[PDB]
């Protein structure tokens, strides 16, 4: 199944986020780095968000030669606040948007450890990165939106937040179920200052992690999807784009799903 | 509470659906005459579909005096399939995407009747519009969409359909808690097709229907919106361009709020 | 190599405790099915049960059968729950004041075992469905809820289906569509009735052994690996219904041993 | 002008019915609270409780309080649930083998009965708030399915709130956040679990009167017109563990009279 819906150029890089500081976390491989190609293409100024310096920096370097939007370096671990906010702050700038796009599913020898087999250990770890590492970012920007009642966020949840993924671990579907209440309960507490709160559930799209599933489960999966293809990352980020454009002004506690069909719920 | 969020003109008015046919129902008046401008501005072809010709006479005057979009004239019923099967085939095109937004609420000196005291022929009625009305332009324009691999469904749903709303009445809520799951099935089967189907689910927008609402609990209502204000037709028309735009081509089956955080679920 | 056996049995003292006891209680759809199960289990818990169903004869029977078990009491309902006056006046022939109603009846058609698709669903169909499933659901709750409301006491439960909150490839769009209106409409009513102690609730079964390669594939998309029996959801609409939920309200609880969860 | 009267009243002889006989259940936050009305009910089910909270001397007189009824049986499990290590240690001390959990034990901080607002709070707040309220509740089901599994056999309630699901002005969003991290964790493990016949649900409670003018205005907000009462939730955590809701898995049931259906 090909792609059937092309956004003609002078669309895809018409400059809707132009003045737009925009932090965006995971952003060095997958869906992430499709989010800051995205919104570098609409002349948004990107915060690059991720692990490791190097990464960080070639992913400036790349976004930075398409003469359109500016990258610059924000090289943390989301989950640690303190250097979450040091690293922000670095850059000079002020984040009036954060996408929250980091998130981690660990798996072993390419499967997910069932509930009675997990580690503490790597409960704590997943819940600390997917879903505290989101009220991070959100912690750290949100006392400069109130002040400025202007702002915008957006969650990454999942289909398996919603419903059950054979693929995924019990901590995965717990922390992406999290994202869902937690954005509405931000929607209803920063509305009063005009700041925006959504969420995007992905289903399957085509991202490095599509080589760790088992074919056949990834054959199956294409064929639980209605639409009868893996989304592409920068179909995500077209939704990320537009729930923080001007054209989505009173749409806020959102989770969309971007998944073709796979798993509604 | 002001508007915080303006799109400049030059994007309000890109041709985003240029060569697009889009049947839009209810588009005489409310969110629906809102639907019908913006595609017009957007460069698309308009079916203006509403009860009463002069209405609908109107409606397309008004359009066509912008010198953008084109609007023709289907007036019917739209729970009556073959009078608007009639009325669509008589403009002599082909439409690729409907907006069903034609829908009631009735009500008995300003108040909704409760279940206990609903005549059995108003929730028929209602039952007929809001639900039959819906299929009846999806079963009109699937045929087309299935042979062509292409088309695009966007349905109006309602907070009330997920929660309560104290100003409707029960006849409102389940026709509007039954687009949900009809939308879902009908983006799976459409889906193999390429054929995408999404809902709106609207608060309260600054339509007609609030001065039919008693002032206290217009005000009340706002109290309990986050942002503060009545929505604008305009932003509902925006969801409705998004959903059936290119920009949103992995989303389907999905219901999105546009609500400003009111009665989230 | 699908099914699980059953593994919680309730003993029989505690199947039949009279925790209906003095209940007048009108089960759509009783004559067979889920509903002929709902109505067992409610006169097993000692209520009398109204049998609401198409047939006379088949209703008849259905009377005969339960009223044999020497615990609750059975009588005759033959309607068309889409017919509001013909409903209403098969309600009045009984001279019982129903507190309580089960709303099972429904239909999901298919030609010769597989439902249409949209764009080639007869609109005559899609009506039919929507009358039944949805109106039919409506009207016993019209014509129930003056007396609910008057004498601040009632119960109702309505039947969804997980096919309302996730596509299941079984079943029509109409199906789809009026099993989600339930939801909805049974939020609703909590609140409307909620004021007067009133509880409204509903049940989304999953795959239920009622009226086969196509029932194996449901099993494996089953976590708990195998159909669900009749009596499984005539407990939730007893226990939905009893003493014992009584500050749930507005609820869908899926009846489906994890198949097509949302 | 506000509080309506209990309407639905269970009878002695079936609120002490032995339908718990023969089981262990671990209760976490059981020594006040919506945790000690679970705990008692279990225990007029005859079945034997783990009394699982934070002080030993409140976890000893609760199960000297439980005890002196003559029904079921009490056990003390003092220790913080989000301490693994611990819970496991307590819970081996005990001799026994758990064959269900409720997951009750819960935090809502506010200050001087404010919750903080996201700009404003403390990160160590949101942390403690989510290792209590969610990774304990992940604690007591990996120390447990185990033994579950490997019997294919046991039952698991956890505790959501409707604030999970939509907002309520009297929570943080820390406790949002985690009460909604539990609905979809509670599918997916009935998912993972199902095929060992084990059932998983979870309960969302909605203003339950456990430890004015914001109680005022969440009556208000109640179609039902009062706060639920700790003993209708234990009433539901009886029924989702009981062989009457056997084919219900993955299920999250408001326990709120109409407060916040979504
Ligand atoms: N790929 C899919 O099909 C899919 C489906 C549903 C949801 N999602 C979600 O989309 C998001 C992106 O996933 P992806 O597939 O692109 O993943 P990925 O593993 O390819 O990329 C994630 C990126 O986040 C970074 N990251 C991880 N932990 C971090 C931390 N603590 N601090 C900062 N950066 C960190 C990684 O280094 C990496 O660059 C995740 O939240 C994931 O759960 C993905
Ligand atoms: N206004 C709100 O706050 C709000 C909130 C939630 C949902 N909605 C939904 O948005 C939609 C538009 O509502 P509105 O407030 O603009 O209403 P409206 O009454 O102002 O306009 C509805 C239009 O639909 C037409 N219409 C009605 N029945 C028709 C039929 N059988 N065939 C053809 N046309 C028909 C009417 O003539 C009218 O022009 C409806 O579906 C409504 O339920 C509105
Ligand atoms: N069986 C399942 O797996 C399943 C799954 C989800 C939901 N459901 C729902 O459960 C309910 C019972 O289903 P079932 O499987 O027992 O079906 P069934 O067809 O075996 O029995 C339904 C009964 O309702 C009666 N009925 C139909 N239309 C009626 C009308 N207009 N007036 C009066 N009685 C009428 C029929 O005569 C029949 O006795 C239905 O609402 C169905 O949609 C069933
Ligand atoms: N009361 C309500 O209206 C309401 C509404 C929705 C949800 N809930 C949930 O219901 C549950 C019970 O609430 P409640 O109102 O009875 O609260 P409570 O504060 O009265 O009692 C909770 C109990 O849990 C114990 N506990 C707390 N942290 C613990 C830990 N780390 N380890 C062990 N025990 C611990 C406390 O000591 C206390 O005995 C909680 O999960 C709460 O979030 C309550």
């Amino acid at each position: 199944m090909e792609l059937t819906e092309i956004t003609p150029e002078s669309l895809r890089l018409r400059p809707s986020h132009k003045e737009r500081n925009v932090l965006i976390t995971g952003a060095a491989r997958g869906i992430g780095r499709a989010i800051a190609q995205a919104f570098v293409e609409r002349s948004a100024t990107v915060g690059i968000c991720d692990l490791n310096l190097a990464d960080v920096a070639r992913t400036c370097e790349e976004l930075n030669g398409l003469g359109l939007g500016r990258a610059v370096p924000i090289a943390c671990d989301v989950s640690d606040y303190d250097a979450l906010v040091a690293a922000i702050d670095d850059t000079g700038l002020v984040f009036d948007t954060v996408v929250n796009n980091a998130g981690i599913s660990p798996k072993h020898n390419g499967v997910a450890h069932k509930v009675w087999e997990m580690a503490p250990d790597e409960w704590r770890r997943v819940v600390d990165v997917n879903l505290t590492g989101t009220f991070n970012t959100i912690r750290a920007l949100t006392p400069g939106m109130v002040e400025a009642r202007r702002g915008w966020i957006v969650n990454t949840s999942s289909v398996a937040g919603k419903t059950y993924s054979p693929i995924v671990a019990c901590h995965y579907a717990a922390t992406k179920s999290a994202i869902i209440g937690f954005t509405k309960h931000l929607a209803a507490e920063l509305g009063p200052y005009s700041i925006r709160v959504n969420a995007m559930a992905p289903g399957r799209i085509a991202t490095p992690m599509v080589a760790g599933v088992a074919p056949e489960v990834n054959a199956e999966q294409v064929k639980l999807t209605p639409m009868a293809r893996l989304g592409q990352p920068a179909e995500v980020a077209d939704v990320a784009l537009w729930l923080t454009s001007t054209e989505s002004s009173f749409v806020t506690g959102q989770t969309v799903d971007v998944a073709g069909g796979l798993y509604m719920a």
